[PDB]
């Protein structure tokens, strides 16, 4: 059954538990020397992640199989998940595919911003292609993570307007902070502790994107780029 | 050694990977999607030759930024692939040779254009809008799949322009050799081509292909299938 | 769709990418390890071109096994990149299109067979001798890097006979257009390649530039340098 | 310093240490669908061992800077680490390179065996080329996994004859367990805990190798493919 109820995740798998003390020196793993100073510990490895979405992208095909959906990339910080997904999504498509097969999937972007240092402003801005394309589609959107749930309701309210055949939700991440509204994704990479995390294209003011590992700024890191 | 800036004349670009008129490689040399082959009629580039090509371009790159500040424009949705592997190597470039006195190399923007309909340009380019002040008074680099009619990045160049940037220089994954070029040239270029239309590696016809892994060329009977 | 067995006639294998005389790419075209450009004359052969085409090797491989019990040779220590991006594809296509049900695909092992001094076969081979009945009734493939003269394959292949496998079949990644070839044919190959002797992914030139990425042509400077 | 003292990894920094109960779901990550009942848990992902892997070479490099050195593959086992850290060792390697560089290392291959189930049989056979090609060379052992160090203290004892000029050991994993001699490496991955895993090249009896991650056999599979 393709999903079709946004924010309740109502048949999702249990995510990666990652603990409240869990995580790994900054030695034990490469870090670009200049990020150093800016980092606590490595939360997620870059290959855990990897690995975790492979199963994801299997979690989907499993769910959709054949039918035609369309993937919706939320820029910037859901870039490394997005491309990760379809990577592994075509590769087990595509193994298994047999002449008489369909492509799976189109694909599509929406840059969508809140976030003021480690903050949701509590606004939200859109742009994107028009989304009207999205009219009788089935529609998963890809989004990094999931914190106070607010670039998602309200992305979702926005999507109701276009007669989308069904929305459904994956995220690698999702945050246990108080803050959080209630929304649930569909697909979901892990569990993870209330800090600001950086990396794998998750940003704090547009800097660490290309650190290659999840990990925790610490409090130079965010005074230093301070927006 | 400078940072190029002037869009289109490529002023002091390497020659790309020439890829001759007959080049190519069988559909059953490599793996291809079963439901694919029917619709191409060969291997133009394999993926595995456009991540090493990618790999070297950004070493080329990293020679002409050095450790100044730039910013990365890819142009979607066919540069995703390309842009996805040029930061990839670019980062791991910068990233293992970085000291603990470097900076970050780069950021990234996205900029939605567009303009086919089938295996032909409209002529009008479709920009989706946004504000692009954050890079007045920057370098900018922009990242194209392929350059062909030539129209797509004169027209954004202009547009780019009325922003105030520093500089702009231009990377292409491939570049046609089409007589229908209007002789705009990029700063980095992966490979020159032959005058036929491809898919796979992002580039689609019609929103098909993209997933397809490697630079091959559609059939005429998977261009009249997908006709809009 | 029958399991080789006549080790040499590759009586039903399919065509080679076929590399032609004038094929290459130059050395800026890529990523090259500074130190070895003064020694190569050309890139013939990217490294991942052959890793797409390693893929497409498995595929067939796979298409001939189906699920029945195999074991792999890698004939050490050229072909350990070869065997090793084998493994990993096969093992994931096996591994993709497995069931509850299913069982493993194959078992590996590792000869170490040696008969080269600088570019030329010293026309004896070595041997690493281990006991090999483990193989005895076993469906068994050979995987190794190149074929030349032939002559490591058609004497290693009268050695395995003594243990009397159930079949041999060989897997060979290139297989080279030289005069002083024997005839002995492998059941998959990867390329056809010009008379040149080539260094990189795993295979050496006097133990040099195994570590090198791509297939390249060693230069006569770089054969008369590490001359033994 | 190039190490030269095997088996008391005098100056060896500390391991990613995996707890007790450390690991993940069979859910939480692609496995062979027939592997899976087999199987208790996953250890260690694919993506973290070659996250590691990587800082290892870099470790490596730091230490033998340009020395020429020469790394023994202890196969089966250790070939999926062995493969790993030749890659990383040679990007990071060919990434600083000049013009006057030098070629970093020789690569070598030696089959040592010993274990029947999940046990060692406290006896070894070992199948090399001529190890007299060692003589007067740097030595890098890599060795998958350190359990009892039978292995490797009767292998570098065996090593001795040869007049090589260092040896050093490099190991993926290392069990705490109390059947432990005290060989130590001067570079290693993971310390982990008392159980049989496989996966990553190790095996249980000829089965596994093809494993992606870091496993736990559970008893059922070491029942059904007992020697
Ligand atoms: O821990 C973090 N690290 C980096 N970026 C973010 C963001 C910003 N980006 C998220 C959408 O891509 C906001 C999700 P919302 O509206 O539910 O808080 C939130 N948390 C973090
Ligand atoms: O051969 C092709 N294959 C697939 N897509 C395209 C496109 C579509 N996209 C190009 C910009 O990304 C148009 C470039 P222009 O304006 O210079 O002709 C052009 N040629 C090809
Ligand atoms: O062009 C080359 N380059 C590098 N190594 C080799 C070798 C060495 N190794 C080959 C078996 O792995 C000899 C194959 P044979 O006995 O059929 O000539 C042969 N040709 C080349
Ligand atoms: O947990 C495990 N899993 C798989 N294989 C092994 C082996 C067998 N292989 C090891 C050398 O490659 C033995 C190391 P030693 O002599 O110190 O016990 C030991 N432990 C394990
Ligand atoms: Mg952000
Ligand atoms: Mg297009
Ligand atoms: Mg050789
Ligand atoms: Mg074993």
């Amino acid at each position: 059954p393709i999903p079709n109820n946004p924010g309740a995740g109502e048949n999702a798998f249990d995510p990666v538990f990652v603990n409240d003390d869990d995580g790994y020196d900054l030695d034990s793993f490469m870090i670009p020397a200049h990020y150093k100073k800016y980092l606590t510990k490595v939360l997620v490895p870059n290959g855990v992640i990897k690995n975790r979405i492979e199963k994801l992208a299997y979690d989907i095909k499993k769910v959709y199989n054949n039918e035609e959906f369309h993937i919706l990339c939320l820029l910037k910080g859901s870039r490394g998940f997005f491309t990760a997904l379809l990577k592994h999504l075509s590769r087990i498509h595509n193994y298994s595919a047999v002449e008489t097969s369909k492509p799976l999937f189109g694909e599509h972007y929406v840059r969508v911003k809140s976030y003021c240092n480690d903050q949701s402003t509590g606004t939200l801005e859109i742009v994107s292609e028009d989304l009207s394309c999205l009219k009788g589609k089935h529609v998963l959107i890809v989004e990094d993570i999931i914190d106070t749930g607010k670039t998602l309701v309200k992305f979702c309210e926005y999507l109701k307007k276009f007669e989308i055949k069904t929305v459904a939700i994956a995220c690698l991440f999702i945050k246990r902070t108080p803050l959080w509204n209630g929304f649930k994704a569909d697909f979901v990479g892990f569990s993870i502790p209330d800090h600001f995390v950086v990396g794998y294209s998750l940003d704090y003011n547009e800097i660490f994107r290309d650190l290659d590992h999840c990990c925790l700024v610490n409090d130079e890191g965010k005074k230093k780029y301070k927006a």
